[PDB]
């Protein structure tokens, strides 16, 4: 258990983990606790697993330990609002996909890694860094003590595996537009089946982007707050792109400053309404996490305006 | 011994430490040795004692190990000039406060962690980040080979922690304003008396408000420096605030910059003029700190006017 | 071997070694294979020595372990280009020399320590940081299975540790001023021969100026970014000598950032354009260098103008 404050406020969709890293951990635990029980893992192995994990997060602007966790909290939001839905194998693997999905994340996208010609992208032609977060979460779990599975059958050992990698492979936002647009098509016509599991993994993944988006969907504070965060890496890319004889996007371009807040409309509009109107849709009680994407989209067209 | 340089400035009240670290512990050795003596403390266990100080102080902007070594030199330059009033075990335990006395600041103030609802609020209701400050103390003192008092009888060790307790608690400056207060009262009254323990109590007191709050007696530019410093934690807690749903006070306010020459105005004024005009009126020699307090608000006065 | 697209640019002078640390050193045993051969360094000692020598590069904005392997870059693209002029133990000397030219830098000038009376400046009266980063690349030589000149007969190590020592010098820029002067003479009359010890230690020094300062040398888009690293070193700097009661030089003020374009002017034009023009009359081969150098120098008018 947790502070009063943190127990009654975890519970929202909004909340915020907070600036004292020490507490993360001790977070993360309440929340698998509350969402799978006290026995899915070894308490020990467990806190040997996530110090392993915070270690292999590196020390950026965004795409950090905090992040991962912030991640996670979402999913856990989601779970306990849907809480008849999932199996015991998908809670715990969800949870441990979304704290492991960005492991040793460099500050620097999948097209940024292709065009300096990074050996990762020789090694995985697409969804470059979320086959090698995945390929860290796997060398993670292979370590002495790391294997928090030792319980499960080989039989159940590998379905979690399977879940965690779809799972994070889905946080490739490449990948949402083709993943949502089939979504919405089943879910108009009535054929999407969550008993179906292709159909399943479908909806998980758009989970995951919910998650992984999450930062849209706290209040007006915060969001704005952690979009110096994330233009930190975007600018320091596009730093980088000069540095190859490559102009980069408006977006990850520092000396395009001034249309922040038209480009944040246009993300707002194009990738995470629809995204969490088709997750309101599919699952109803995520509700508040489209709420406050609304707010916040109403919040940038005032800074647009001057208000 | 030291460079020439420094060996001359540093029994100026106003002397700068420099911004080479690694002469820092060697600056305390120093300080340490002609303020009690060369046997005073083994020299083994006093760098031992020192360097783990060193790990436990925290990378934020202003509450870090450099704070701590500035507060002990103003320390060291109080005791260099009122040398017949202080004990043995006083020289020995207040510059030894002075280096612990923020030890594992995170950045924020007490009311932020209560806000937080942080579990150190549950465990010290009053002056919150003081009672861990001197935990912290006392846990580095119990590491094998760090008592840097082995040697005090019993008697001695018990007498000189209390100094430490009552010392690093002072620095709560909620306590300065009532401290300073009754000081003023029976220093007017002929009613203080250094040979009263608790008057001498406050005396400390206030000698350790005088150290804390040494910014503001540097020289202009020195001060000026410092001064960003401390808004940089000060407009971080703000900013975390902000996260909790709590319009923070305009001082940790980002958003209200331009208000920085008027609120310093103010501070000084209410607190550090009060604080070393009474500091100078018991210790006379302090007189220097309370000078160029006044020359540094004059230099805020000038900022207002435009000059 | 490295990927497809380093293989190619790194043999181009303006080459930049990106964003990616743990690249760095694989870049550079890549030069040191193509440079000297396969078998001129044992593999295991060269990686030992190498980690050693970043673990003592201190995380500054420019002086850092990222300059180093880029000295060493711009070094080794002279010598490919040269490759007929320069024997085996020169090779392997001269990158070695760059790789550890800048070792343990605090990111403070020659004169600061000198007016601060750091210890240093007792020690080492004439090019202080500089006879202290020879130092530092000597003890990390006598590291256990850190000799990497292991194999040399003792001739040999003396020429190569007497080799590193001149270079690393002559990296003192107020040195390079003299040496430019008299190696111009000499190429005028005919006078210079690179068959003559004390003119080759000469065109070596000249050579080590040139790789140390080839940020001028790279495309505008770097070149501009890398000004931000530097300048965050020298105001720091600057901020130091206004704490010692100096004022800094126009350069080393933070007050005064509107004089850089201009400032950048001089330093081309009475620094910069003299090195590189003297450096490709005695080694025409280098000519890149110079016409990198003369097209930021029109970069910087530009920016004066207002382009
Ligand atoms: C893919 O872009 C984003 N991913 C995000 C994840 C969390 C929060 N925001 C995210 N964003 C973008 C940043 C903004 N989009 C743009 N900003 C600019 C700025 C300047 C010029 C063009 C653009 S597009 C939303
Ligand atoms: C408690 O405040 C401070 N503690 C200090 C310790 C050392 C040096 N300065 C200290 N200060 C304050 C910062 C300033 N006071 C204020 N600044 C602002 C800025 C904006 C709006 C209101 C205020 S009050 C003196
Ligand atoms: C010695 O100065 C420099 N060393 C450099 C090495 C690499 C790249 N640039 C270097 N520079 C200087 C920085 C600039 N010179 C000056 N900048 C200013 C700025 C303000 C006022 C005076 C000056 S001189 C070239
Ligand atoms: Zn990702
Ligand atoms: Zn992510
Ligand atoms: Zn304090
Ligand atoms: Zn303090
Ligand atoms: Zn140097
Ligand atoms: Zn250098």
């Amino acid at each position: 258990t947790l502070p009063v404050r943190l127990c009654k406020e975890i519970e929202l969709f909004h909340f915020d983990i907070g600036p004292f890293e020490n507490m993360w951990p001790g977070i993360f635990v309440y929340m698998v606790h509350r969402s799978c029980g006290t026995s899915c893992f070894e308490l020990e192995k467990l806190c040997r697993f996530i110090m392993s994990v915070k270690k292999n997060y590196r020390r950026v602007p965004y795409h950090n330990w905090k992040h991962a966790v912030t991640v996670a909290h979402c999913m856990y939001a989601i779970l306990q609002n849907n809480h008849t839905l999932f199996t015991d194998l998908e809670r715990k693997g969800l949870l441990i996909a979304c704290l492991c999905h960005d492991l040793d994340h460099r500050g620097f996208s999948n097209s940024y890694l292709q065009k300096f010609d990074h050996p990762l992208a020789a090694l995985y032609s697409t969804s470059t860094m979320e086959q090698h977060h995945f390929s860290q979460t796997v060398s993670i779990l292979q370590l002495e003590g790391h294997n928090i599975f030792s319980t499960l059958s080989s039989s159940e050992y590998e379905q979690v595996l399977e879940i965690i990698r779809k799972a994070i492979i889905a946080t490739d936002l490449a990948l949402y537009f083709g993943n949502r647009k089939q979504l919405e098509e089943m879910y108009q016509t009535g054929s999407l089946n969550l008993n179906n599991q292709s159909h399943r993994d479908r909806v998980i993944g758009l989970m995951m982007t919910a998650c992984d988006l999450c930062s849209v969907t706290k209040l007006w504070p915060v969001t704005k707050l952690t979009a110096n965060d994330i233009y930190a890496e975007f600018w320091a890319e596009g730093d980088e792109m000069k540095k190859l004889g490559i102009q980069p996007i408006p977006m990850m371009d520092r000396d395009k400053k001034d249309e922040v807040p038209q480009g944040q409309l246009g993300f707002y509009n194009a990738v995470a309404i629809p995204c969490y109107t088709t997750l309101t849709q599919i699952l109803p009680p995520t509700e508040p996490l489209l709420k406050a994407c609304r707010d916040n989209l109403s919040q940038w067209e005032k800074v647009i305006r001057g208000e």
